[PDB]
């Protein structure tokens, strides 16, 4: 059949990152940070992205341990993200850069080696430090991130106390659930201006989070997020979508590129709310924050980050998850199943995996196997929860936040040097500076910490049986481990929280005794691996067909996930009854996927089959459905169907229309094939 001719693509569309959604029109430069085909040129000769959350409040000026731009390693980086701005009053990106004293433009580390102030740019802080440094290593980006648990919905004010703005929630949608144009408009103009002003080469959106899951936003946040459940998908997708918009606008008048990338849920629930996560379309990459899986938020004590399932989270065998059919014994909260659901929307380069340098943990755990999959019951929950674990404190818990009343929040959470430390029977010599008071009984070494590691998690942890004390930790034989996964998977790269976490044995500390301390031993350990060689070892047309699923419920309504499949015909052939679709759904969801309009949609290639435990063991399960023998679908015209499936997806992706013996791409993948007008 006679296809039409489409002029092929030229410049700098000859860079843009596989299925990214280009600004159409706009020449948007490209080849200023990707190569040919679409990669991206990374800094520091490595093959993967080697991402670092670098904190503002770690100041020193306080005297508890300062982490400053200039401790950053540079040389073994790729980007970093600066942590956090807000959403301000008047919908715009901040970081009170206009603040008196604020830690981003207007402070300064007198005498500190290494951070002394660049009298030439017209700010100080963290961001004269990150300009400065940037000069000497050209290759590393920075970014800036929106958002986070404590200020998507809100921001603290001059005096520590926080103001309940709605943040994200506000910005996004109006209070009467339409999407908020206005606010979303004076957003993206205001990150083009930051960017602009301060040297930035992207924004990283961090909404925790756009989805319809009832509860699910920061305890604070509720009476904005549960008011907007229906509407948050919505407002998500027009808040990238224009970000996209203006970005590629100033990229293409500046002739220097911006990225946008986002730190996403790893949680099958939270993306159990997030339709197919539509957005994935507009955004250079996703740091995807596969931690925090557990925590003494509940009582089940296990890794903070498994990289897989192991058949035995006490949490999903609690929800009985293991034991329903429908799920194909699939369990989803581990690393491995968050990358394969973004794999859904995104091809493995715009994928990176997030890992932690910090703890989690509970105190009193009983069951389990050395406190692995046992259970902490906790009182006096902190503000906002009905239940919670029983957070580890004192000594175990030295990055603490700290209630309205001055009070330590419970939660097992310290840096991985302090770990390191209760691991070799070290206090660590800086609990002063932290405030913490060492005579006191909690702040004490009592018993003793021992390390234990469960290969099938690639997950360590210290377990202390006289005080009954879990501590999920994060070590070099388990980044050792996620390091293998990330190269044999050709996964974008390696995201981590946070820069001050990574540790390294001070001699010197300890009056010449020696402990642990901030250092770069796990991103020394990544970055060796990614810049040296590996350990280890279609459709020629195109027509105009579109896909999409919608309808969804609300998310607490969608079990199981049944959305309508809509599917159009913008070519001017009719597709003849016995037509064929197939696509890829990703492994994420169990290759059971069926139709619930009498279609016979099935699965025809199965890329796992049976539990994950060890991993799933492909990306995706092919799915196809036919036209029924009796029914054309017209020029013009749609046909609809309701699907059933029944853990979270993305996308799909990677669809083919079979049409009379001849097997087609579609347009809005594979734009630049001759594609069918008329048959
Ligand atoms: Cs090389
Ligand atoms: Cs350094
Ligand atoms: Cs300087
Ligand atoms: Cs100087
Ligand atoms: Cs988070
Ligand atoms: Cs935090
Ligand atoms: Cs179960
Ligand atoms: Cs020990
Ligand atoms: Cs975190
Ligand atoms: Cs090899
Ligand atoms: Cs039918
Ligand atoms: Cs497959
Ligand atoms: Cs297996
Ligand atoms: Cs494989």
């Amino acid at each position: 059949p006679p296809l039409v001719q489409v002029p092929p693509p030229t410049g700098n569309a000859l860079c843009r990152p596989e299925a990214l959604a280009q600004t159409q029109g706009v020449d948007v430069p490209y080849c200023a940070v990707y190569k040919q085909g679409g990669a991206e040129q990374l800094a520091n000769g490595s093959r993967r992205r080697i991402i670092g959350y670098f904190t503002s409040w770690r100041t020193g000026k306080d005297g508890s341990p300062a982490y400053l731009a200039s401790d950053i390693p540079w040389s073994k980086l790729t980007h970093i993200n600066y942590a956090f701005a807000h959403v301000d009053g008047s919908n715009k990106l901040s970081v009170n850069e206009t603040a008196p004293g604020n830690p981003a433009t207007d402070m300064s580390w007198p005498g500190v080696a290494g951070a002394e102030m660049d009298a030439s740019l017209p700010y100080k802080g963290h961001f004269n430090l990150l300009t400065q440094y940037k000069r000497k290593y050209p290759g590393v980006k920075t970014l800036i991130s929106v958002g986070g648990w404590a200020e998507t919905g809100g921001y603290f004010d001059a005096n520590g106390k926080r103001v309940a703005s709605g943040g994200f929630y506000s910005m996004t949608v109006n209070a009467d659930g339409t999407v908020n144009q206005a606010g979303i408009n004076a957003f993206s103009d205001s990150a083009v201006a930051f960017l602009r002003k301060y040297g930035f080469d992207g924004v990283d959106i961090d909404f925790e989070y756009p989805t319809s899951m009832n509860n699910a936003g920061n305890p604070l946040d509720w009476t904005f997020s549960n008011a907007r459940l229906g509407s948050l998908n919505k407002g998500y997708v027009a808040l990238l979508q224009t970000l996209r918009d203006r970005l590629d606008r100033a990229a293409a008048q500046d002739g220097r590129y911006y990225q946008i990338t986002a730190a996403v849920p790893a949680s099958g629930y939270l993306l159990r709310g997030m339709e197919t996560f539509q957005g994935l379309k507009y955004l250079d990459f996703v740091n995807v924050m596969s931690y925090d899986l557990h925590g003494a938020w509940n009582r089940f004590v296990g890794p903070n980050a498994a990289l897989y399932d192991d058949g035995k989270d006490a949490e999903l065998a609690f929800w009985n998850v293991y034991s329903t059919p429908q799920y194909g014994n699939i369990g989803y909260l581990n690393t491995d199943w968050a990358y394969h659901y973004y794999r859904g929307g995104l091809p493995a380069s715009r994928v990176n995996m997030g890992v932690p340098y910090y703890t989690r943990g509970w105190k009193n755990v009983s069951g389990g196997s050395n406190g692995l999959w046992g259970s902490s019951v906790g009182s006096n929950c902190p503000a906002g929860l009905t239940e919670c674990g029983d957070g580890a404190v004192g000594i175990d818990n030295i990055w603490h936040d700290l209630d309205d009343s001055g009070k330590e929040i419970p939660g097992g959470s310290n840096p991985m040097w302090h770990a390191k430390n209760l691991e070799k029977g070290l206090a660590g010599s800086y609990l002063a500076a932290y405030g913490i008071d060492p005579t006191l009984p909690i702040n004490q070494l009592t018993g003793s910490y021992q390390r234990n590691y469960n290969g099938a998690l690639a997950a360590p942890w210290l377990w202390n049986a006289g005080k009954k004390v879990f501590l999920s930790t994060e070590d070099e034989q388990s980044i050792a481990q996620k390091a293998a996964w990330i190269d044999a998977n050709n996964v974008g790269g390696v995201m981590f929280w946070e820069l001050a976490g990574d540790y390294d044995w001070k001699a010197q500390r300890n009056n010449g005794q020696g402990e642990y301390f901030i250092g770069t031993t796990l991103t020394s350990l990544l970055y060796n691996t990614f810049s040296q060689p590996p350990k280890v070892s279609a459709p020629t047309a195109a027509i105009d067909v579109g896909f999409s699923l919608g309808g969804f419920k609300l998310g607490d309504q969608n079990y199981p996930i049944n959305p309508k499949l809509t599917i159009v015909n913008r070519s001017q052939t009719t597709l003849p009854g016995g037509t064929e679709f197939q696509f890829d759904v990703p492994t994420s969801a169990p290759a059971n996927i069926a139709d619930q309009s009498g279609f016979g949609l099935k699965v025809v290639s199965a890329g796992h089959s049976g539990s994950n435990v060890g991993g799933l063991k492909g990306d995706f399960n092919r799915v196809s459905v036919k036209l029924p023998s009796w029914q054309s679908l017209g020029a013009g015209q749609s046909v609809t169907l309701d699907v059933v499936y029944y853990l979270p997806i993305s996308g799909p992706s990677h669809y083919t229309v079979g049409l009379n013996g001849k097997t087609y791409a579609i347009r809005d993948e594979a734009p630049y094939l001759p594609y069918l007008r008329v048959l």
